[PDB]
């Protein structure tokens, strides 16, 4: 049949913040919001994929990103989401986009500029491989 392919991307700053699972408040709202609109909609699959920076070991990063998968698959569940349809997976650092871009950005910065700074700058700067993306395919 005909599908379409909705990916939402929520940081994990926005999700979590600064701590490893704990999911804000206003994460929940807007979690709470996406599974009652899934529970109106001809849904097929909602693959839910952590993902992280290369700032760790595959296995760390794995097991982070599937425990994020996880939390926020679990919330959507709590607000409706079918068991049956959802799963939750950790990419870890697969498929990272931020290193090369990153890397280049810093460097381009070598002025005493704190040596240190320029580590907070890269951490800062590969922010967006930090997140967790719901991957729901629906029939049209």
């Amino acid at each position: 049949p005909q599908y379409v392919d909705e990916t939402i991307s929520l940081s994990a700053k926005t999700l979590f913040g600064f701590d490893k699972d704990s999911l804000r408040a206003e994460a929940q709202d807007n979690l709470k919001v996406l599974a009652q609109r899934l529970s109106r909609t001809n849904i097929q699959s909602v693959r839910v994929e952590g993902h992280t920076d290369f700032m760790g070991s595959d296995k760390y990063n794995q097991a982070l990103s599937e425990r994020r998968a996880y939390v926020v698959a679990n919330n959507l569940v709590s607000n409706g989401v079918p068991v049956s349809r959802i799963s939750a997976v950790g990419l870890g650092e697969s498929q990272a986009q931020m290193t090369q871009v990153c890397e280049a950005e810093v460097a381009k910065l070598g002025a005493k500029v704190s040596k240190a700074k320029k580590r907070e700058a890269l951490i800062a700067c590969i922010e967006p491989d930090r997140r967790v993306d719901v991957k729901i395919r629906s029939i049209v």
